């Protein structure tokens, strides 16, 4: 119904460092013909699920130093793939993926899944449609990992979740300016420029997925979102702040990316005064937008900290 197309699994054969099995689910309500993929990592049995939600350009790929840490301590660790990214399939139109479209996708497969007890991890848009999903069924959410990310509100309500946009020049106006305008997009060659620790076989595994530009309606639809707010969007991440303020009662871990342009100190120190009870944050010096690729240093940390309250 929605034209959408699939990446050919030999795109997936060399990955490095990714040697996680595939799980699918062709069937959630409101989304009819599309498969969506996801890692199901640890104990299927454990009363912990750390459900891990990827951003803008990557996919659960970017989980992989991390994972294996959660699954270690007793975890069973979801890692979906959203429409459009990695191993899920991908809507052909721009149009087709909005705030909701994507927000939607998480809310079902949460209920397929029956997940309880969830560990929500987030960093970018894994954090803008993450964050307003614990209103929607609190008694399901138990923790937070929050790497840099924010709420996609209004500019008058919170300002510094709108400033990065404008300025500085190098910062999410390059960003999007790499990913909606090249006709021809070299995920690999963007990926080593914003996470220069990169090798060239990791910076390989975020182009995988997109074998030409006909699969890259998501990756470009995204930036889009941030300088473009639709109703829905706002009213929906404006009544996210009442709840992290009022509502939340769970554990929180911060972690910050010191040198990211785009969602630094100046985006989450305002992050964590919304958020009740949220300690003082993780303040990691050489990493930038991607604080994954220093993932297993925030997961062992966030490990560390939410076990001295158990
Ligand atoms: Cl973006």
């Amino acid at each position: 119904m929605i034209n959408a197309i699939r990446t050919p699994d030999q795109r997936f054969s060399n990955l490095d460092q990714y040697p996680f099995s595939p799980n699918y689910l062709d069937d959630l309500p409101g989304y009819p013909g599309l498969r969506a993929h996801y890692l199901d990592e640890g104990n299927s049995d454990a009363e912990d699920v750390f459900l891990c939600l990827h951003g803008e350009p990557t996919w659960s790929y970017l989980y992989r130093k991390m994972i294996p840490v959660f699954a270690e301590s007793g975890a069973r660790v979801i890692a979906p793939d959203f429409f459009g990214f990695g191993k899920s399939d991908k809507p052909v139109d721009e149009e087709d993926y909005t705030f909701e479209f994507h927000r939607n996708f998480l809310l079902a497969l949460i209920e397929r899944l029956d997940l309880r007890n969830i560990t929500l991890v987030v960093q970018d848009w894994g954090g803008f449609l993450g964050l307003t999903l614990p209103m929607a069924d609190p008694s399901r959410f138990k923790r937070l990992i929050i790497m840099n990310a924010c709420l996609m509100t209004d500019p008058v309500t919170q300002p510094a979740f709108s400033a990065f946009v404008t300025q500085p020049a190098d910062g999410f106006t390059a960003w999007k300016y790499d990913l909606v305008t090249p006709s021809d997009l070299r995920l690999d060659q963007f990926m080593k420029r914003w996470a220069p620790t990169l090798t060239e076989a990791e910076a390989s595994a975020y182009a995988a997925p997109f074998p030409d530009t006909s699969y890259q309606a998501g990756v470009r639809k995204f930036p889009k979102m941030v300088a473009q707010r639709d109703q829905a969007c706002i009213d929906i991440s404006t009544e996210a702040i009442s709840f992290w303020q009022n509502d939340w009662n769970g554990q929180t871990f911060m972690a910050i990316g010191m040198k990211d342009k785009l969602l630094g100190p100046d985006v989450m120190y305002p992050m964590k005064a919304l958020i009740n009870g949220c300690p003082e944050p993780l303040e990691i010096a050489d990493a930038g937008h991607f604080v994954q690729e220093f993932g297993e240093q925030v997961a062992r940390e966030a490990l560390k900290h939410f076990a001295e309250t158990e």
